[PDB]
Formats: structure tokens, C-alpha cells, sequence
């Protein structure tokens, strides 16, 4: 019926409705650190989020998105392996039912507790919808979360979750600064890939940060309290909303560092 992460509609069944699931440039992948090639020609990433305008938070039934105003060049990503400017449209997470799983990308087969995705679209395409039809339409920054110390900058997000518990709920969410979610180092890995949920379009340049951020157990615990279901439907906790690693095929992972 419609896709999800359960036994009957989970990642292993997505190919029936979205044949691109068995495509040549699917994500996520396992990052083999000894095989990634250092590329001295990659430029440092440039993150300009000081003018970011958040608008809302929404439970879409598969995760929660914080949405931003992308009508102008307010929060952009450039440099790194990118050509042109990419505007932030939304961020969301993928997490597990336990601390030993949750990330989409793995590092030398290591799974993290969760993974943050900051989604950006190439301004040359004019809107998000046109950008998803192009091989270079999106740029996603992926950041791993491990459990340790609490992340101060994440608390405002944790605290509104109660108000968007079930599918379709939303809440005003203004003045959130996504700079509070970045690790200290911007060193990264990059490879060409796809969105990790249907429609699984291969339009993404992934930028995966080497340094994870830490969150406390209590913070991640609040994520696991969300629901996949709509209000008044039987309760299915929103956990394990991650897709397993896909074959690398004909692709090379490049590193911005050694
Ligand atoms: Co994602």
C-alpha cells in the first residue's frame, strides 16, 4: 500500500512502486575510509546560514521536517564539490529504535544513533520541483549524531515534538538557527547519489561530514516518541526510519582531507 518502514512496506518493497530503487546511483552507502580518494582540488565548503529564516515544523508521517523560507538567498551552501549556489529548503533526521542504529550512511560499517539531513536545491533551476529532475539539482549535508553530551542547539527542536506527535500535524517554528547543529570541522566525503526516500530521485550530491555531533540519550529519546500514524489511528512509534546501505556500483567516494 503506501511505503513506510514496516515489514510489509519497508525498503525491500520500494522497487515495486519506484523502480529507480535498484538504480546505479542510489543512497545511502557505506563509506570505506581506506578506499575514499583524497582530492586536493575539492574546495572548502562555504555555509552561510546567518540569514536563515525557519518557518515551520511538520510531521509528514516518515520523519519531521523543519522548513525554511527559500524565496531568496538567505541560507545557502556553496564551494566544496558544488558549482553554483544551493538554498536550504528543509532539514530532517533519520533515527533508530536503539542507540546502535539509526544513521543511513555508515563509516567502515559503523552505524550512528541518527543522521541529520540539511536539504538544498540548485538556484539555477528556479524551484525545488524543477531541481529534483536534474543530476546536479540537490546538495544534502549529512551529519552523524552519536549519544554522549547534550547538544544545546538541538533543544528547541526537542521541545516542540509533543505538539506534532502524529502525521499531518504542524507548528510555527520561527527563529531557529541551524548553525547550532554543525560540528566544529567541515571536513567531508562526497559522492553522487539519490534521495533516501521515495521517489528516490538520483539528483543529489551528498556531502557527508566526518565529525559527528553529540546528543544526549534524553534528546534522542524524545525523537522515538513521535508517531508514524495519524491522530486517532493505532499507535506506531516513529523509529528506524532509515534505509540500509546500497551498492556503490560505478562510483568513487572523494575526501576533502587526509
Ligand atoms: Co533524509
Amino acid at each position: 500500500h503506501h511505503w513506510g518502514y514496516g515489514k510489509h512496506n519497508g525498503p525491500e518493497h520500494w522497487h515495486k512502486d519506484f523502480p529507480i530503487a535498484k538504480g546505479e546511483r542510489q543512497s545511502p552507502v557505506d563509506i570505506d575510509t581506506h578506499t575514499a580518494k583524497y582530492d586536493p582540488s575539492l574546495k572548502p565548503l562555504s555555509v552561510s546560514y546567518d540569514q536563515a529564516t525557519s518557518l515551520r515544523i511538520l510531521n509528514n508521517g516518515h520523519a519531521f521536517n523543519v522548513e525554511f523560507d527559500d524565496s531568496q538567498d538567505k541560507a545557502v551552501l556553496k564551494g566544496g564539490p558544488l558549482d553554483g549556489t544551493y538554498r536550504l529548503i528543509q532539514f530532517h533526521f533519520h533515527w533508530g529504535s536503539l542507540d546502535g542504529q539509526g544513521s543511513e550512511h555508515t563509516v567502515d560499517k559503523k552505524k550512528y544513533a541518527a543522521e541529520l539531513h540539511l536539504v538544498h536545491w540548485n538556484t539555477k533551476y528556479g524551484d525545488f520541483g524543477k531541481a529534483v529532475q536534474q543530476p546536479d539539482g540537490l546538495a544534502v549535508l549529512g551529519i552523524f549524531l552519536k549519544v554522549g553530551s547534550a547538544k544545546p542547539g538541538l533543544q528547541k527542536v526537542v521541545d516542540v515534538l509533543d505538539s506534532i506527535k502524529t502525521k499531518g500535524k504542524s507548528a510555527d517554528f520561527t527563529n531557529f538557527d541551524p548553525r547550532g547543529l554543525l560540528p566544529e570541522s567541515l571536513d567531508y566525503w562526497t559522492y553522487p547519489g539519490s534521495l533516501t526516500t521515495p521517489p528516490l530521485l538520483e539528483c543529489v550530491t551528498w556531502i557527508v561530514l566526518k565529525e559527528p555531533i553529540s546528543v544526549s540519550s534524553e534528546q534522542v529519546l524524545k525523537f522515538r516518541k513521535l508517531n508514524f500514524n495519524g491522530e486517532g489511528e493505532p499507535e506506531e512509534l516513529m523509529v528506524d526510519n532509515w534505509r540500509p546501505a546500497q551498492p556503490l556500483k560505478n562510483r568513487q567516494i572523494k575526501a576533502s582531507f587526509k
